[PDB]
């Protein structure tokens, strides 16, 4: 049994190596398909996934040869337990193949959406990225906005209802084969905490009043721009006016809702273009931020194999930005259809945070080469982006000029940041609240579409521009819903990234709550080896320990907390509460009239 444990340790070392080797090729096939959507690439991706699922079944069976619950090493026991968890690979081979086909159909559908131009309906080659996203972000023609909203949701959402239904069924079947009640419990398993969902309810409830104030002010300002017939005083905000196809962040309309329109609003896109920025330069700058913190420089494979601008050959691909670990040493890549904008610069850092994480844990055994939890993975790059976005940093790198950081400019900047960070929280929560409700069998198929919009109303106080019904199916028009990517990770990320940022800022000498010269919202951790060390300590652990141990390695904390994010926006909360009372701004909303059961 001491002998058996020694044998089990060698068995796991070899198994992890083999899993990394096989997953490398699965990842190559997935990369090929995602960068070039073809029936041939789809078939190879799905065959290799099927072969790997069959291997995982064998692995799970082989683990029963070892009396691993009697072993001394908690590490070995953790590895064995992770290797017993089959997920979708628990499905019978025919069901697994059908699930893969279903997922590919939805992903292909999303990637291939083309719409007709509003001004000339004979031009029908407008894609989400970049053409439709450009219109939704920049047009202030409410009819044009509503047209693109409808065309996109009809094609990206409604077209895949039947595939989505079958996916829900197979996801549920898989979950029950793994002894989870549903796919909701399967997803929640990744956080290794039986109170995790309630913890999020509690944090969300604390931040919700600030969201209500932001919502009310934005509606007030939208109504002043568009008039009562377009934006009602008391109803949910028509979502097509919020600058984003899913209304998940509202910073693209900052020029119609900024607190002080006479005072500066940071948008460095023009200066980036004036200075001849390219996607390459943007990625080089991100790399430089990480190396400035004494973290790992991007390896040669990254530069040689990444795709950092949209192809011009007219093939179909998934343009949704992503970061890829190929499970060797130093083979890590990003695929991004990069444009030279402030928003895209943040996305670059977001994706490079994933890459940094891959590099930091690449010597862990294969089973531990992943995030402490899914939210940790999403948070890394956003911590850097918070620094990148500060007037302090943008002035230093020459992208922001003639900027006086007076009280009004500060409110503009905090408000802009809140349009990205606070507004996203109810959005992110609803993406999984909706799917969990379907996974759990709590909504009859007859009510699936209005269940989606009811949640979007309840939590975000937004609604479609036009009346929808159960003849539409709108949820899959969000990438992650069509792609079967869990979304709670982003809610978790948006909370914990402020915990990481606050701690890194203190370690860098960039934040002191008692010093007016060092406010949290102007902290730049660029150049801080001390902040980098904290990242190294956490990120190098991968998934070797439960996430509270990874957090503790960073800053001694073990608890997920909304204190930091509230602290960041406290100056905005004070101003905004006073401003809404001053202007008699209506808070809250009536139930939406936009979904017919
Ligand atoms: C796209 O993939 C197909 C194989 O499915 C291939 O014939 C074609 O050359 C590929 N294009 C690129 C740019 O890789
Ligand atoms: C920087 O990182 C290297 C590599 O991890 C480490 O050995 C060294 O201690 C760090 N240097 C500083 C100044 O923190
Ligand atoms: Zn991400």
């Amino acid at each position: 049994l001491v002998k058996e444990e020694i044998q089990a340790k060698e068995y796991l070392e070899n198994l992890n190596k083999e899993l990394a080797k096989r997953t490398n090729v699965e990842t190559e096939a997935a990369w090929a398909y995602g960068s070039n959507i073809t029936d041939e690439n789809e078939k190879k991706k799905n065959e290799i996934s099927a072969e790997l699922a069959k291997f995982m079944k064998e692995v799970a069976s082989d683990t029963t040869k070892f009396q691993w619950r009697s072993y001394q090493s908690e590490d070995l026991k953790r590895q064995f337990k992770a290797l017993t968890k089959l997920g979708y690979a628990a499905l019978p081979e025919d069901d697994y193949a059908e699930l893969l086909d279903t997922l590919s159909a939805m992903e292909s559908n999303f990637a291939k959406v083309k719409v007709c131009d509003y001004k000339d309906s004979t031009k029908c080659d407008l894609a989400l990225d970049p053409e439709i996203e450009e219109v939704i972000s920049k047009s202030r023609d409410h009819e044009e906005l509503a047209y693109y909203w409808r065309e996109f949701y009809d094609k990206a959402g409604t077209a895949v209802r039947s595939q989505f239904e079958r996916y829900v069924e197979l996801n549920t079947k898989a979950a029950k084969l793994n002894n989870f009640t549903s796919g909701a419990e399967a997803w929640l398993d990744e956080y290794e905490d039986d109170t995790f969902e309630q913890q999020l309810e509690d944090i969300f409830a604390d931040i919700r009043p600030l969201y209500q104030q932001i919502h009310g002010y934005v509606r007030f300002r939208l109504r002043k721009h568009y008039g009562d017939a377009v934006v009602s005083e008391t109803g949910p905000i028509p979502m097509h006016l919020l600058g984003n196809m899913w209304a998940q962040q509202w910073s693209e309309i900052a020029d119609i809702v900024s607190p002080f329109p006479e005072k500066p609003l940071v948008d460095v896109s023009a200066e980036m273009e004036k200075q001849g920025y390219t996607p390459l330069k943007m990625f080089q700058m991100g790399d430089d931020f990480f190396t400035s913190m004494n973290l790992t420089k991007l390896p040669q494979d990254f530069w040689d194999k990444s795709i950092i601008e949209k192809p011009t050959d007219g093939r179909d691909l998934v343009c949704h930005a992503s970061a890829w670990d190929f499970y060797l040493t130093d083979d890590v890549r990003i695929k991004q259809c990069t444009r030279v904008t402030q928003d895209q610069l943040f996305t670059v850092h977001h994706e490079l945070g994933h890459i940094q994480y891959f590099l930091q844990y690449q010597h862990q055994p294969f089973v531990y080469r992943t995030g402490a939890n899914p939210g940790f993975h999403e948070a890394v790059g956003d911590v850097l982006s918070l620094s990148v976005s500060t007037p302090k940093h943008l002035e230093k790198i020459g992208l922001l000029k003639d900027y006086v950081r007076d009280d009004e400019a500060r409110i503009n900047q905090l408000f802009l940041t809140a349009l990205d960070k606070i507004v996203f929280l109810p959005f992110a929560f609803t993406m999984d609240k909706y799917r969990w409700s379907l996974f759990r069998g709590e909504v009859d198929k007859a009510n699936w579409n209005c269940a989606f919009w009811k949640l979007r109303d309840e939590y975000s106080g937004i609604e479609p521009p036009v009346v929808r019904s159960e003849k539409d199916f709108d949820a899959p028009a969000k990438y992650h819903i069509s792609a079967d990517v869990e979304y709670l990770r982003y809610l978790v990320s948006f909370i914990i990234q402020f915990q990481f940022y606050k701690s890194a800022c203190i370690k860098a000498g960039q934040y002191d709550p008692d010093n007016v010269e060092l406010p949290l919202d102007n902290c730049d951790i660029y150049g801080s080896a001390a902040a980098g060390a904290a990242f190294h300590n956490m990120l190098s652990m991968g998934a070797s320990k439960p996430w509270p141990d990874a957090l503790e390695a960073f800053n001694g904390e073990r608890i997920m907390s909304g204190k930091a994010i509230a602290e960041y926006f406290e100056p905005l909360r004070v101003w905004l509460e006073a401003e809404n009372i001053k202007n008699n701004v209506h808070i809250g909303w009536t139930t939406s009239n936009k979904c017919v059961s």
